[PDB]
């Protein structure tokens, strides 16, 4: 482990983000799941539900979820991995990229920020 300190970081404030993606079923190529995402910081992953946890029941849950712990860097894809997307991001982790779309050029910058946030978990964590 071993936490090592930094001069003067910047940024912080990931805050929580919140949206509907679509995540390229790993079971179908071209097939995209259509998941309200919600990056949540004070769990430290991704958790993308059919829709709105509010409007869920209590004994709901998540189709899939995302350990901050894996990703590593959140970049827009390219043409050369996933073209035919204008705003499409790639959440770089361990050694993968997931392949998610956005609705609107906003949604898609922000979550990539707020994936950047989430990622960069600030200047420090808590």
């Amino acid at each position: 482990g071993s936490s090592g300190s930094s001069g003067m970081p910047y940024v912080d404030r990931q805050n929580r983000i919140c949206g509907f993606l679509d995540i390229e079923d790993n079971e179908n190529s071209g097939k995209f799941l259509r998941r309200y995402f919600i990056l949540d910081t004070q769990a430290n992953c991704l958790l993308w539900y059919m829709d709105n946890p509010q409007n869920l029941a209590v004994g709901a849950g998540a189709v899939g979820s995302l350990q901050l712990t894996y990703i590593s860097k959140v970049s827009i894809a390219t043409p050369k991995q996933k073209p035919k997307t204008p705003f499409c991001f790639v959440i770089n982790a361990l050694s993968q990229r997931y392949f998610l779309q956005a609705n609107d050029q906003k949604d898609l910058k922000d979550w990539v920020e707020a994936l950047n946030q989430a990622s960069k978990s600030g200047p420090s964590s808590g």
